[PDB]
């Protein structure tokens, strides 16, 4: 499956993902192409903040489904 994340400056990165990867997961794929840590990272979906242990068919996050990233600098 393909998801989009909107990233800081408004563009958009999309990653390969299957429904069973946790938010975290998707963290970690977040900080392999943007160099983001995880816990400075915030995933915003369906109006709300994603919780790292659960996964993207929790979620209901879908094919070309658009995530936001938001940084938490004080990590």
């Amino acid at each position: 499956m393909q998801i989009f994340v909107k990233t800081l400056t408004g563009s958009t990165i999309t990653l390969e993902v299957e429904p069973s990867d946790t938010i975290e997961n998707v963290k970690a794929k977040i900080q392999d192409k943007e160099g983001i840590p995880p816990d400075q990272q915030r995933l915003i979906f369906a109006g709300k903040q994603l919780e790292d242990g659960r996964t993207l068919s929790d979620y209901n996050i879908q094919s070309e489904s658009t995530l936001h990233l938001v940084l938490r600098l004080r990590g």
